[PDB]
This record gives C-alpha cells, structure tokens and sequence, in this order.
C-alpha cells in the first residue's frame, strides 16, 4: 500500500511510506526461474497519463492497487530507428516498440518483427511456445493492431491487417508471393493458446492463395479448430484452452469500445468551459467483456499448463484517447487496465512464481496544468475525487491526433528476475529480461 | 554502465544490461545509517528533460555518468495543497516542493517552510546542524530562491527576498514588526556551513530594525564571521567552513548564467527554421564558478565535519530556461548538474557511507516530438550527437513562460538508505527517508 497514510496537511500525512523499506525491498529480489510471465502494456501510458488517472479516480494521494503495487521500479527509453540511416528516431510508435520488447532487437516505425532490415527476428511469444510453455494474447484493441500482431506476426508495415492490404503494402509478405502472409494469417498460424480483442472486421476477407483458398479467415479459423467467441459469457463458457483447441475471442469490428465518455478537450476548454465529470460510456453494450475479464479467462485459462505460460494483456485505448484528446476517455481506460493489474498480481502472489510487468510502448501527449492556464492546444478542467479542480493539456499537434512524445517512463514489475527493470533500461532489455526469466532458448 | 551495449540496429545492440541485476541489486541495499547525504535537484528535470538532454548530449543510447548512474529508482509525487481548502494543488512550484522534502510537510504554492495555516516547521538543514552536523547549500539560481531559501528561511511568500518585499508581502514575518525576518536575514541565521550561489543583489539592502539595524545585509554577514567570495578564484582559496567561519558564495547580482547558447524555440520553429547547434554561452566568463566546482568545494569543506554533513545542490536553470522555451539553455543546465552529480557520486563511492539523491522539484513543459510534427506551441529542431535531428515542443503556455506539469517524475538514489526512493512515493517521504538516514531527532 502507497496511499498518502491520512490528513495531507499535516506532517507526514501525504506520506506513502509507514517504514524503512530496506528489508522489504530484499525480501522482493528472487532470483529463482518464473513459471509463468504476464506483460501488461498501457499505450501511450506515460508517467503523465497514470499521474492524471490516480489525479482524477483516486485522489492525488490516492494509490492504484495495480498500477501502483508493484514494488520494483525504473525508467526505460524506447527510441526507434530512421530506417534509411539506422540512427535514432526519438519518438517511437506501437510496431517498433513492441517489435523492440518481443525481438529484443530495434527497428523502424512500421515494422513488425522485422529489422531495419526487414528481416524476420523471433518473438517471445513463439519462443515461449517451442519451449512447451501456453501462450496468450490480449488487446482493447483490434487484433491486427501493431501490439498483439508484434507477438505474432513479421510483416514490412502494420498496414497489413489482411490479404487485401498486404498484396499492396507488404508484397514481399503477401500469401500469393511465398511470403508468410498478412498479420491475420500469421496471427491464425502462431496458433496462440488465448487470443482475445476486437478486429473482427477484416476476418471477413478470403485468403487469395494457400490452403485455405477462397474462405473467410473466420472459416480458415473454425477449420482450423478455433473456437470462436463473441461476447462476455460464450468467453465464460470456455473450459479449456490448448493446441487441439485454441481459443479466439472477436468482440468488436474495430477497436473495442472505451469505459468512460466525456467532451473533447477544446481551446481555451479549461476557462471557456465548465469542469466536466466523467460518466460511463451509455454507448458501450454490456455484452462486451472488460479488459479484466478478458484477462480472467485467459490466466484461468493458461494456468492449467504444468510447465508454464506468458500473457500479454494491453490497454490500448489510452493512446487512442490521448490521441483524440479526450481526457475521460483516457482515464477510463487507464481505470479499466488497473482492473487487469489487479487480476494478474492477485493471480501472482497465490502462485508465488510469476513474474508481472507493468509500463508502456512510449509517452504521449496530455499533461497536467494549472487550472488558470492559458494554453494554445486543447485543454480541459476535470472534477476530481478530492473534490479539486484538475486541468490536462494537449499541446504538441495542430492536426486532428496529438503526438506522441519521447520521454523515457516508467515500468514496474513484481516477481522472480523483477530487478532487471529497475534503473535505467532500454525496452528491447524487456525482451532479454523476459527470455531469462523463463530460461528460454533462441531455436 | 547502462549505455548501449553496441551496434543500435543489430540484436541485443540497444541493450542497457549486460546480464541478470539480482545479485548487483541485493549488494546496493544497505539498512546502516547515512554519515553524509547529498541532494541533487534538478530544477524542472522531469523524465523528458533527462531523456532530451541524454539525446542530444550523448545520444539515445548515451548514458549520463551521474544522471544515470544511480541504481535504486522510483517515481514520486509533488502536488501542493490550496491554502483555503487543504485539498491537493496538482500542479506545484519549488517552494511548496522543497518545503515538501524539507520539511516532510505539504503547502501552498508560494509557501516557504511553512504549512498551510502559515505555522513553522523545522528544516532538514536546521535539524542537521542541531545534531551537529555540518550543513551546505549550494544553487546555480539566487540564494533567495525558493530550493535554497526553503532550507534556511521561514515566509509566507517565496517573494519575500530581502526587507523591501517582506514589509509589503510578508508583513508578519517583517523584523520591524516582530517576525523572523527576510528569506536573507533567515538565511543569515540559519547560519549554514557552506552557502554558494548568485543573488548578491538582495544583500545590498539595509535591514529596518533587530541588532545589525542600518547596516546593508554583506555588511551584517561580514560582522557576524562570514567568509565572502565571489569568483572562482577565491572560492578555491577557502581552505575550512564551519560555525566559526562560515562561507558564503556570491557568484551574480541575480541568477548564475548558463553554459549553453541557442535561439528560442518559436511557433512552426522546426519547420521555419534549421536544425540547431547549440554552442557554449560566450556571456559567461569562466571567473564564475560551475556546479560541480561549487559542489567539489563544499563536498571538501563539508567533509570535514567527523560527524558528518547535509549537502543539497540544486541545478536551478533546468525550470528556467523550460520556461523560457529554450531548449540549448535547458539541455546545457541538464548537462552542467549532470558533472555536480559525477562529483558526487565519485565522492560516495569512496566514502562509503553517504547517501546520494537525483530527483526534481516538478515536472516541465518540454516534449520530445517527431521531427514532422506541426504543433500550436513553440517548436525547435536539434542536431543530436546520433548526427540525427530531435524536435522539442513547449506547448502549454500562449504568454511569455511555459509551464510546469503535475506528472510524477523520477527520483533515483545511492548509498545507505536509499531503498526508500523505490516503488511510487511522495516528496513528503523524502525528508522522513533523509531523517532516518541520518538518524536526526526532533526538540
Ligand atoms: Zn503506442
Ligand atoms: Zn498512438
Ligand atoms: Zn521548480
Ligand atoms: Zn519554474
């Protein structure tokens, strides 16, 4: 617990400390191998973005009971490559990135589990799984989106979510070129254990060439032996999880509706307009599993193999709201993956051999300001849990999407090998971090 | 060393690490008590100022010997409270901060080492020198300033440099109406071992009552035994400092300048304008002394002491030059405390048993965005060590200075105690977790 321990004005009541940690600290380093690694990735979950969302659901000294729980702590810088010079590019995006922590190798902006290259590296997910161990995959997002298609998927642009787009974008990967096909094939030949998100959409294409010619990747799926799910109890209903049977889970077309509905963040909306208060989403329908029960069903799931499993869950609709300038929705969804947190960490210190990781894929672009701030972007004044007046800022794009942005920021991590994200780390050391714990072996 | 390990674009080229830390983080943790403890703020230095100085200064995968080299890490937080509602203020500046670590006590923006009903509290420098201790505080900004001022001085306003202000804004703590007095006259009676730093302007003003009445605030420090310099000469030629002869550095009329020139950021300026080279500062001549000379001479002076010392050293233009969208100021600031805390560093490594803290007051309004990006704010292109351009955007302010933000930051520490920077904490912990370090106890 690392809530202020009670009345803030007074001395040591905004402390989160009740004592010396030294011995707590110690008694957190094991060495000893993780049986099981879940990875909990927020895009675009800054230092900012967590701040704001404990601002705004908890209180200032409030305390996320994910988020915030996991004891060991450092800053991690996730620069991508120019892909003509192989210099730093400083301001990365989902595919690179992810591609970063699951290769362990940079690459340029665009690429999945590709080089600069655009050579094939193998993904932690794909190792784990030749070592025997169940994997899972989970995403707010459409499935085909750069961060779960990284664990799955090596293609020259994110662009190529099916067969249409990749004959055009990624000819070198298409089907139909003896390329190993789009991010949706490959995804479907990865054969992941636990596969849950949105992106239904383009499962609806047929395959040009190979032996599911002429079918609907929905049919290949169900040929293939996937069972199909939908919505929040055909997922419940699942008993069972493996290489005879593995599970998809498609419940949107595209990405998966956000928890929390607000106005958009306006010029001058901080003095032009009155604080506004979060209300939750009346457009999202109650068939749509949250992000934590997605991730119920996957450890249940998962947990059943005797030699070990990795999960990856992402809240990815905090970019998204970060991109769109809406505050609310970004701290909802920033709630709604401290839901999953709190899941993965329940499930871990049971077990008493997972490792947890909690960062991002980069920074982005909302900043708490003062509330007389008079900014040139789009800002807006929040109403909260202290019953106090807090102002967020978006100020880096005149364009419809806010930036991105190339601070380093944190990561946290609790369980056996936790020590190896504390200090100053580079994201493709998440990889290596990953790959020891588990004693994994490149082929 | 956390650099890249190699070749950026190959596998396992960005990597930070060179093999599992478990064993190297159980050897950092020590429950023994801190002899000494140095405070390095960074004013402003936020996750994206290191990241935007290490880019450009040592290139992405570059590494800041001092900055970077501090192995137990951790975020915290520094919201101040509103004055009238004792709920939190999200967005704070130096003085309710620094009174935050030196006291252990939350204020008001604007408050110096008072609480929010305006009463008293004892500073870790006061309590240090209490136990006997030797004490030193050291800043590239003017003495008066709210980082060092909160150390020595008690007011109401941070505005309350000298007796002029204080009568007008501090009217009860005015020495002609029964109060403590000034920040300077405070600072005078604090009576700190090693105090070095600009804002000799202030001490040209006469006090208006009390015992040194009539004289100018330099002749009261002469007449009370303290050692003036003003250069960095004779700074070099101060051979002890303690109560008997205590010193005092006065190294400019206001703030010490910087060592980095480059033109202000503008609006569209990555676009309009070329790329930037930032060049040294021709304006500052080399007489006035840098950081980690101020730092190498109190460290020598201080550690004299057989008891033991508190340093605080503040790295002032960091926020300065944030605000005044000046990227080349800002990174050279980054870089000039970078060497301070080398020094520092060096220092508790030998020694053994001295605890060393890198953290910042709040967060800033520099980002680090793609070299396309269009943004309302003020922009700039930068020529990296990479040989690669970086944009920096200030984008929360349409006056003439950007503005701080509440995002929690990075607190990083070594030596004796400095378990208690891990995990998220408050910026009240910091003065509990130098406290006990030092084993100081209460009147
Ligand atoms: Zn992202
Ligand atoms: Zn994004
Ligand atoms: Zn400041
Ligand atoms: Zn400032």
């Amino acid at each position: 617990n690392r809530a202020a321990q009670g009345d803030i004005t007074a001395p040591g009541g905004a402390r989160r400390l009740t004592g010396d940690q030294t011995a707590a600290l110690r008694d957190s380093l094991s060495d000893k191998p993780a049986k099981n690694i879940i990875l909990l990735i927020g895009d675009g979950m800054g230092d900012s973005e967590i701040t704001a969302a404990r601002n705004y659901a908890e209180g200032a000294g409030g305390f996320f009971k994910g988020i915030d729980a996991l004891p060991l702590t450092g800053q991690y810088t996730h620069y991508a490559l120019n892909k003509k010079t192989g210099k730093p590019d400083y301001v990365t995006a989902s595919a690179a990135s992810a591609t970063a922590w699951s290769t362990g190798v940079k690459t340029y902006n665009g690429a999945l589990g590709v080089d600069i290259h655009e050579k094939d590296h193998p993904t932690i997910l794909e190792m784990a799984k030749a070592a025997g161990l169940a994997t899972g995959n989970v995403s707010t997002a459409e499935l085909q989106a750069a961060t779960p298609a990284a664990l799955v998927a090596h293609v020259t642009s994110r662009k190529c979510y099916g067969p249409s787009a990749t004959s055009e974008k990624c000819p070198g990967n298409a089907l139909e070129k003896g390329g190993k096909g789009s991010i949706t094939e490959q995804l479907l030949n990865a054969r992941a254990d636990v596969t849950l998100g949105g992106g239904a959409k383009t499962f609806a294409e047929t395959a040009t060439a190979g032996e599911w010619q002429g079918k609907t990747l929905r049919e290949q799926a169900q040929a293939r032996g996937y069972q199909l799910v939908s919505d929040a109890a055909s997922l419940n209903s699942v008993t069972e999880a493996n290489q005879q049977k593995p599970l998809l889970g498609l419940f949107a077309d595209g990405n998966m509706p956000v928890r929390w509905l607000g106005p958009k963040a306006t010029y001058h909306g901080n003095i032009d307009k009155p604080a506004v208060t979060c209300t939750p989403n009346p457009q999202r329908n109650d068939s749509v599993p949250t992000l934590a029960q997605m991730t119920d069903k996957a450890i249940e799931l998962l947990s059943k193999n005797e030699k070990g499993f990795f999960l990856q869950v992402e809240g990815a609709s905090i970019d998204k709201q970060d991109h769109a300038a809406n505050p609310c929705g970004q701290i909802g969804e920033t709630v709604d993956l401290d839901e999953a947190v709190q899941r993965a960490l329940e499930f871990a210190k049971k077990e008493g051999n997972t490792l947890v990781i909690v960062t991002a894929d980069h920074a982005h672009a909302s900043q708490i300001v003062a509330p007389d701030t008079k900014a040139p972007g789009l800002t807006q004044a929040l109403n909260t849990k202290d019953g106090a007046v807090m102002v967020m800022s978006y100020g880096n794009s005149e364009e419809d999407s806010q930036e991105h942005t190339g601070s380093q920021l944190r990561i946290a991590a609790y369980g056996p090998h936790a020590a190896n994200v504390v200090g100053l780390t580079d994201q493709t050391d998440l990889f290596y971090t990953m790959k020891a714990a588990l004693g994994l072996k490149s082929a």
